[PDB]
């Protein structure tokens, strides 16, 4: 059995029925290899796929690219050859003053500011994630030392307009996302990622498990650029939680 | 020293509370607040009739919200102002799973927005989520009681009949909008339908407050066979012990 | 025969009453059925407190609503499978026209939809419209009692704080959609808020059913956001007064 | 002084607070000869302007063309020269059994199926008639011995698929109006048109006084298309109609 | 054999006509029809009056619209259902852009959906786009009339006045909607405001028709000054004799 | 300067302000190697960045990525650097009988089933190419011999339910999207691919050219799997087709 995208065969899963979903095809090696006997499967386009095993049990790490339609194909094709749980992880930018450069976030819903999740359930469905993923991610998370912020997540098709960013070709922002960004933090919004909105509500809408786990590399109250030393350190601690986390999936 | 408008009590009155239990029936108030130590009956006006009592030494309020999201926005809103910070909302429920059997619960961890009053908080975008410590102790005092429980989203409706998509009813039709809508709730996983939460949930997760829901299932509209009365009378009584338990385990 | 599922009534309880005024408030049924023939206790369960009367020899029902649409629509349902056909609304509402006064009463012509309940009806181009014959009885009453009489437009909220624009709150914030609209609706000469027409208008003019409302304003909104308590007692007074000679002039 | 598109000053108007606004330009003529003292005043794309004496006030009778955006250009127009009340007077569809070629409907309230209403108020705003014209057309129609209706109106952009045609070019009817006639049958909606909800609305938002008044050509339970042979009496019925109910406005 | 509703004319009176040009003027009917061979007065009826003419040979029906989406698709229907498909919209504008000048010739490529019949034939989601043929064939004989020529998209609203943000008005008052949208749509590249092109062009590329709009601009929403008399009698004169040459380009 | 998922500088660009923008990094080589100088830029994600020269003129080529999100990303990005004309090849789905495998389509006008494209102007806003790209994009295809349609493109964020797909998982497609293939089969779409809204909505209403052109790989009406050398010689025809496009548009 094969599908359009991905490259790789039910067969070439190992019977794996959890994936870990980064967004960067680069990251997946960085994954796998902490866990054992990772095996490179394919690489097409945005996504890159490898096998590990956790424990004992099989599990793939499959890259999304960036935004809810590429992700839809991955969890979808991941979900034809056997997949039924999907763990994410990412970078993000807070938009909260007390959440710091460094802290984690996981995702106990998401406001749907993409497209992808209305192919799957109408806007009045919850952008929410399995609860034992959830759970998972934040005993990881905590484990890991990190300070944990539990809550909502700003999910956009766009990095500029929707995230109100100014600092642009244009320099405008259309009318519905003048102010969201204020309007979300007195909401008490967390962050804003890409690929929230349509993996959570997919998967809660067609039997799959999901959650959200990312690192903070930006704070939207203070500066754009990241530190590299600190930015390297959150990315390090985000696998090794992802992966924690996994295993107390598979438990 | 204000007295709110609709509930009739005053900050003082709650003697510090900072944690609401919200059930929807009025009558069901005194019923909760005996659970607990010293209850202290404080007002009834229209659908709402508030008590207080005490928690391990920590005063509780119990308030009733009545039917639907209008009702219950103007008690979470009046609480606030009296310092409640914490709502856990009970009751029983249907289902709409044929594997959610009578005498499980339901904790909600997310609501179909099937509402008006949500909108008044949040726009349709912005998911109707309880808190996740709020979630975390309904879940565990509803599998501490023996039941099974069952995390997952729930439909909230404004309406009993045509948004549960009802059609024993006086006129026989159902809206457009809802035509064919429990089938597509039931093949996304809903669990259930009630009327409040879509409310509850994103006026609190908007609003810097605190809240969550669980439900004790007392019918299943899939299944043929009835329950019989002590079941019920079980399932009732287990629901009331649950949200108490969770907020003992919510208090600081 | 059966008994409808919240209202606690059969059919054989109505004794034949094809009508029924509909105050928000269970403690004001009593009210208003004493101011008719025979009246009766029929049932209290939840927000819905019900009796039945006799006007001019006719039977007719008084049935509290509660506050809101979801709880409204459950009332004028079991209501209508019990044979009710007519759906007389009377409450109080805040006016937001500066030349209406406190005591004024304003029948409603259409409602501004900023409701939910009402989509499970109809969808949103569909006219909130009371039945010309309920407005016209509803006009001719409030007239006759003295009263100061507006008919017009009426904004019916989900809520009472944020979708009436109030700012005196717990976060005093107000969502985006609600920003600004009050003083949106007073340019289009809407003359009030309250949180009911707009679900029964929907519900009733796309089922069958003719219903109409009348309120008692006990506040202007151009002056403050929380109304005073020294000037409702006559104004709910004469409210329900006007109601039942609406009603009256219904059964003619 | 001389408005846009109408081609008429206020001077002209002789101190009308009163329109009576057919859609036809044809008509014009005709309802202000059921007047004293009519005199022609301008005629400009699909807009006639006529005044005329009833009961010794002037009042003016101007054609709206077919049509909420065409409708709301004369309304408008007129406004700015001191008209304050309009009275619409057409021909319609009923969708209802029990609804004759002949009978006339006086519109409670209209579905805003049109474009034109959103231009004045949101979509939540009801598209209602001014209790007092509303109460003059049912008065002056009862009086004219017609069998006369009170309720909700559908008001249309379109003739053919918003009224659910299908006796036409592509034979289909998009998503949104395919079932609507029964939706709207079962509602309790008595008739079709294409002006109203334009009319009600803008006018109920601006404080202008409207209401609307139609006669039956055509019951949509038995056929598309009306039929010629009842039109020219049902049209003469309604404009005798409307200029009485112009009558009981007067003050 | 049939007459059609509205436009009183028959199959056999087009003389075998698939083109037609289509003003919304009944007054500009004529004036088009006598630049082709042997024009004849077909019918008027309402807003629609209808000639039929000879370009090349070929017989061409031309068709006042009038004002608006909801009359514009009742003539393009019943054209439809005698045998037309390529419809050609001209007039005059207004432009909204600075570096647009009076006498300049517009060419749509995509139209601001402000309407609501277009809604009548696709959701939003769809394209208000032309046929690209009609959009060449226009745009080339633009260019070969001498005129500039610009080639872009277009507002099309349902109203003169709030939907092309008009404040010289009875009431002053834009709505919500609208309030900010002529800078928006400037900021965007917008050309200029009509008020047909998006239920044209909607309907014919959603229902097996070729359409296309070239206009000549007749006032500038950003320039003082007002036009010489001549030059805007020049201007509706080249927009007729560029939208002829446009029909003999789509007949070759 | 700088920007943040590109990797690339205003100066590796060389003073180009055209790009040709495929969506599968793998074809941006190959896009450079048809014209000049082809210099390797950079790759990171889903953007692998190359320049050449054409005519003695620079062009950068770009991938976007599957989806609007992260088309948005480079377009931005790219227009932050300093181009403005952008051209996009890719594959796509036909939907009507008559359009066959191997023929070109030049959209004339994308359907907005996406999300990204609400993030830069409101749903009434149409996604429209430039009228010069539009014009380059035909002659060129039209040159090269192939069949060319111009016309509409359904737009979606998904590959699966969006395009009305049953073959999945779940086999379920939201209410949304049942019945949506035949209705825009009966409305005259030519075809489904998943950027065009984005794009073309983006650059209409930003100041920038934009225009796409796909070589058809399947038929819906017809089968799901493409014969191998059919594929490559139209995906190869596609390539030279946009870069004579590209030519077409130099200044
Ligand atoms: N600010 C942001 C950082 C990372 N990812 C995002 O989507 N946004
Ligand atoms: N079926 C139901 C039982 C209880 N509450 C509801 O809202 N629905
Ligand atoms: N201001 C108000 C008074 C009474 N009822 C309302 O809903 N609003
Ligand atoms: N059927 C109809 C007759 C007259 N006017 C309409 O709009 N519809
Ligand atoms: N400004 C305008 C001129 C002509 N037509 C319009 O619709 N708008
Ligand atoms: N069927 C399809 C082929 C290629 N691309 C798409 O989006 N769809
Ligand atoms: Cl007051
Ligand atoms: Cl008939
Ligand atoms: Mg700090
Ligand atoms: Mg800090
Ligand atoms: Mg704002
Ligand atoms: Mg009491
Ligand atoms: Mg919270
Ligand atoms: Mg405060
Ligand atoms: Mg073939
Ligand atoms: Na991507
Ligand atoms: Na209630
Ligand atoms: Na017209």
């Amino acid at each position: 059995k094969t599908v359009f995208h991905l490259g790789v065969t039910e067969a070439d899963l190992n019977g794996a029925t959890l994936a870990i979903i980064p967004g960067d095809p680069a990251r997946v090696q960085k994954i796998a290899e902490l866990m054992d006997n990772p095996v490179f499967l394919a690489s097409h386009r945005e996504y890159t796929v490898y096998r590990a095993e956790l424990d004992g049990q099989s599990v793939v790490v499959c890259s999304t690219g960036i935004g809810g339609p590429s992700t839809s194909i991955a969890v979808e094709e991941l979900a034809q050859l056997g997949v039924r749980t999907f763990l994410r992880v990412g970078t993000t930018g807070a938009i909260q003053p007390h959440v710091n450069v460094g802290d984690m976030i996981v995702t106990t819903g998401s406001v749907r500011l993409d497209g992808a999740s209305l192919h799957f359930a109408p806007m009045e469905f919850p952008a929410v994630p399995d609860f034992d993923v959830a759970t998972a991610m934040k005993a990881a998370a905590q484990e890991s030392g990190a300070t944990v912020h539990m809550g909502v997540t700003a999910s956009s098709d766009t990095f500029y307009p929707g995230q109100e960013r100014y600092d642009t070709f244009t320099g405008r922002v259309v009318r519905r996302f003048q102010g969201s960004m204020k309007e979300w933090q007195d909401m008490g919004v967390l962050n804003f990622e890409m690929e929230s909105a349509t993996l959570l509500t997919m998967c809660a809408s067609s039997g799959l498990k999901a959650g959200c786990v990312a690192g903070v590399i930006i704070n939207r109250t203070q500066k754009e650029i990241p530190d590299h030393a600190t930015l390297k350190e959150t990315e390090a601690r985000s696998i090794k939680v992802v992966v924690e986390a996994a295993r107390k999936m598979l438990k």
